[PDB]
């Protein structure tokens, strides 16, 4: 019940994924393609590239690969 700093992304496609404070790109990609979330490799924000630890950014572009 507690708690409500909820967060949002974008995906190079334009659509908009929400996911909670602290969300990592494993999550994102689950939530998006299950074959990259199941056995995630690398992941891209905003162009760029970022680890599997990096915090998922609100407004950015959330990119992963199995």
């Amino acid at each position: 019940d507690l708690a409500v700093q909820e967060i949002f992304v974008f995906t190079p496609k334009g659509d908009v994924i929400t996911l909670p404070t602290g969300s990592t790109p494993v999550d994102f990609a689950y939530a998006v393609h299950t074959e990259v979330g199941h056995r995630c490799i690398g992941a891209r924000v905003n162009g760029r590239l970022v680890a599997l630890e990096r915090k998922l950014e609100n407004g950015e572009v959330v990119e992963v690969f199995t």
